[PDB]
C-alpha cells in the first residue's frame, strides 16, 4: 500500500474527525507524496504483506484533504477518524500526530501548526479547573491584570532569606510570588520547609494589607514527588502550583490535572525548554499547538511572550496565542496568558493597550531593581497598572506615587 | 551615614576561560551562534540563565548565590558558530531529579533572543550527581540472561499495518512472528488501548500465546508492549504486564516526558520489568544540527534514569542516518560508565535479512534489531520472514555467506531473490 | 552514673534480672538449636567468611566470590560491618543476585 491512498483533496471531513495542520518541505519526493507519508505515518502506516489485513485499519486511515503551496513549502490539512485515538489520552494523540513524522527522511522540515479536536474528542478533557474567572474570584481581583514576580537572583535563597524577600514583594503590592523554573528543592531550601514558612508569611501579609496573596510554587519533579508537593501546598492553604510542563511532560501533566482537581489547586504552566522545538518556523511544534494541548488538559495560566521596547517576540504570533487562550471553546474555561520578559512600570500602558487586562504580568527584574528596593518596585508596578486601567498619563500619576516616579527616571 | 551596596551581576562575569573545573562539577557542552552580541556575551547568557541569572538590586544577596554560578571555561569557533563548555556546581541541582537538571540546562536558554541558535551537545555528570541514579535495572547482560540469548543480536517486529488490529487478529500475527523465530513482538508507538483492542484484554491474550510459543519452540519470547499514557494509567498497565508474566514494557519516553519516566523507573524496579524506550517526537528537537538537544544527550539522560534499550537509528540505503553520529550514540550506550549498566541500541528503519551482515559488521552483536516490513513482507508470510531474519543473523555471526546459507534455508533464499526483483 | 565527678572510674560488670523482669523478653528466636536445624548442621561448628577486601565490590564481583566461598564449603557468607548499600552495590540488587547464587550452590 502507497502514500497516495492517504490523499484525497476533494474529501470533506465530518464534524467527528480530528484535523491537524502541518507545514512541510519535501525532500526528493512530490508535495503530494510527502503529505501522504505524513498521513500514513500518523495513522495506519503501510501494509502489503500476504497477511490478513485487520478489519479496523481501513476505517482508521488519515486523509490529506487540503494541500497548497506556502512560502518555501506547503501546508497540508489532514483528517483523522477517532478510531485512531485513545480518548482522553493527549499523550497518545501526540504519539500519533507529533511523533515519528518529524523524523521522516522524505521531508526536509515538518511543523505541526494547529489541531482541531471534534466534540467527541474534546468532551473527554475538562479544561482548566478555575481559568480566568476562577482565579479572579479566589484572588479577589475583578478587573486589572495580576502581578507576579520571580526574585532575583533566581537561585540560592535559604528558606529564611526567601521568606524575607517574599514579605517585601507581597507587602509592596505583588499578587503572586513566583519561583524560578530551576528553583525546586535544595539542602538549603527544602520544599516542605519552604511551604511551612512561606504560607505563614503569605497569611501575615494578607492580614496586614487586606489583599489576597498567592504563590506560584514550583512543584516540578518526578511525578510522585510533584504529587506529594502539591499535597503539601494544599494542606498549607495554597491555591496554586507551578509546573514546568515541557520539561516534566505530557504524561505527568495529565495526571497532575487529576491531582489538582482533588486538591483545589490552579496550575501555572511554565514553558521552559519549549523553544527547543517551537522557535524554528520550518520545523517542530508551534507554541499555539502547545498552548491548545495545555489548555485542553487544563492549565489555568501559561507563559506566551511579550512586546517590549528592549525585549519583544512576534506580536502577531503572541496575540494569536493569547486570543486562542481567552476564546470561547465549548466547556473549556479560558486561560490567563502570562506576560514576562524585561517588563517594568513604564511598559504597562502599552502592554495593556495591546494585550488587554486579562494577563498575569511577571516583572521581577524591574521590581527587584527599583532604586528604593523591591517593596517600592512592587508598588511602582501596581501604581503604573492602575494608571493604565484608568487612562491616566504615567507622569500625572507620578505626582502621587513616588515609587512609580523613581521608576520612570530610568 | 549609611552606605548601601547595589549588587550587579552581568553576562561576562560568567565567562572565565582560565577556570579549571573540579571533578565534582557538572559540565554541559553547547553549540551556539550569537545574534547581535559577542560570542563571549552569548556564552555568558547561557551560563547565566542556566544558573543564577543576572540582576541589579539593593536587596541582600542570598549567601549561596555566589556558590551557585555557572562558569564558561571553554569557548572556541566551530563551523558557523561556537562551542562553549560550561561548569556547574552541584549546589544548583536537586539531586536525583533529571527533570530539574534539564529545567536548568535545557530550559529558557533555547528561547534567548541574543542567540540565533542553541544546541545542547552533551553533559558530563560528576560522581556525586550520577550516584543518585540507578541506571538500567537489566541492561544488556540482564536482558540477555532472561531472554536466554548469549551472543547474537535480538530480533523484534512491529506488525504491519501498525493500527487497527483486534485482540484476536493481533494474537494470530503474534503467533506467526514468534513461532518463526522473532524474539520480541513490538507494539507501534501509536498503539495503546482502543475499544477494539483494550489493553487489559490484549495482555491476557497475548501472554497466553507467548507462553504457548515458548512451550512449542523451547525459546524465550517477549513483548515490548506499549504502556504509554497518563502516568497513573502507565503504572496500572505495567502492573498488569508483570502480573501476566511479562518482563518488558515499552514507553514512548519523549511524548510521555522525563517526569513520568523517572517515576516509571521506580515502578519497574518493583515489578522486575525492563524498559524499551521508543523515541517518537525526538526529531522535533534532535534533527536540526544548529538547534535543540542531540540524540546523544537524550540517550545519556535515558540511560542514567535507566531505560534498558533505546532506538538510535541505522545504516541502510533505505534509512541511512549519519554513520558517525549513530556510532557515537551506540558506543556511549554500551560504554562502561561507573555503576550504570550498558543499554541495548535498537536498530530500525527498513531492515531485512540481506542487510544483516553489514549491520552487524558496522554496529556489533549487541543490538536489538527491529525488522518490520522485511518480516511482514516476506513472500511466504510473516512466519517465513522471521525465519529468514534469524537465519541471516546466524550466518552473519558465523561468517557464512548469505547465498551459502540460503541453500539450507528456503526462507532466506526467497527473501534474497525478492530484493533483487524489487531493486531498480 | 558514668559521668559523676565523685567517681574517677565506673564499670558496669554484670546485671541479674529477676524472673518477673526477664519473662517480658523472648530471647533468641532460633539460638543454637534453631540455627543448627535450619542449616542442617548437627555437631560441627559453622563457618563464615567476609570477603577481602572489605569494600568496593560490585554485585557481579560479589556474586563471583560468594560462589567460590560457598562452593568450597563455607556455610555462611558474611558482609563486612561497613558494607551496607552503595551506588555500585545496591542492597536490593545484591539480594536478588546473591540468593540466586546461594540456591544454585545448594543445588
Amino acid at each position: 500500500e502507497w502514500y497516495l491512498d492517504f490523499v484525497d483533496l476533494n474529501y470533506e471531513p465530518g464534524r467527528d474527525e480530528l484535523i491537524v495542520e502541518y507545514y512541510f518541505e519535501p525532500n526528493g519526493v512530490s508535495p503530494e507524496e510527502a503529505a501522504g507519508r505524513i498521513a500514513s505515518e500518523s495513522s495506519i502506516g503501510t501494509w502489503t504483506t500476504l497477511w490478513k489485513l485487520p478489519e479496523m485499519a481501513k476505517r482508521s486511515m488519515a486523509k490529506v484533504f487540503y494541500l497548497e503551496k506556502h512560502g518555501e513549502g506547503y501546508i497540508a490539512k489532514i483528517a483523522y477518524p477517532l478510531t485512531l485515538f485513545e480518548e482522553g489520552s493527549l499523550v497518545q494523540l501526540f504519539s500519533a500526530v507529533a511523533g515519528n513524522v518529524f523524523g521522516m527522511k522524505a521531508l526536509k522540515n515538518l511543523r505541526l501548526l494547529d489541531f482541531h479536536p471534534p466534540y467527541e474528542y474534546l468532551r473527554h478533557f475538562k479544561g482548566p479547573q478555575f481559568g480566568v474567572q476562577g482565579i479572579r474570584e479566589f484572588m479577589g481581583v475583578k478587573d486589572r491584570p495580576l502581578t507576579a514576580t520571580v526574585p532575583k537572583p533566581k537561585m540560592g535563597w535559604s528558606v529564611e532569606e526567601y521568606a524575607e524577600i517574599a514579605y517585601e514583594l507581597w507587602s509592596g503590592g505583588i499578587d503572586l510570588l513566583k519561583d524560578d523554573e530551576n528553583f525546586t528543592s535544595f539542602p538549603f531550601n527544602r520544599f516542605e520547609e519552604r511551604v511551612r514558612k512561606l504560607y505563614r508569611v503569605r497569611d501575615r501579609v494578607e492580614a496586614e494589607t487586606g489583599e489576597t496573596k498567592e504563590y506560584l510554587i514550583n512543584i516540578t519533579g518526578p511525578v510522585n514527588i510533584m504529587e506529594k508537593r502539591a499535597e503539601m501546598v494544599a494542606n498549607e492553604g495554597g491555591q496554586y502550583v507551578m509546573i514546568d510542563i515541557v520539561v516534566a511532560g505530557w504524561s505527568a501533566l495529565q495526571y497532575m490535572r487529576e491531582v489538582t482537581e482533588d486538591l483545589g489547586l490552579a496550575i501555572h504552566a511554565h514553558r521552559a525548554m519549549h523553544a527547543a522545538f517551537t522557535r524554528n518556523p520550518r520545523h517542530g511544534i508551534t507554541m499555539l499547538a502547545l498552548a491548545k494541548a495545555a489548555r485542553m488538559i487544563g492549565v489555568d495560566q501559561i507563559h506566551t511572550g511579550t512586546a517590549v521596547g528592549k525585549m519583544a517576540g512576534n506580536y502577531e504570533e503572541i496575540k494569536r496565542i493569547n486570543d486562542f487562550l481567552l476564546s470561547k471553546w465549548e466547556h473549556i474555561r479560558p486561560v490567563f496568558p502570562v506576560a514576562s520578559g524585561g517588563l517594568h512600570p513604564g511598559l504597562m500602558p502599552e502592554l495593556i493597550r495591546l494585550f488587554g487586562k486579562d494577563l498575569v504580568i511577571q516583572a521581577g527584574g524591574g521590581v527587584m531593581g527599583h532604586p528604593d528596593g523591591p517593596r517600592a518596585g512592587a508598588k511602582a508596578l501596581r501604581d503604573a497598572i492602575d494608571a493604565a486601567i484608568e487612562g491616566v498619563d504615567l507622569d500625572e500619576k507620578a505626582k502621587s506615587s513616588p515609587e512609580l516616579k523613581k521608576s520612570l527616571r530610568e
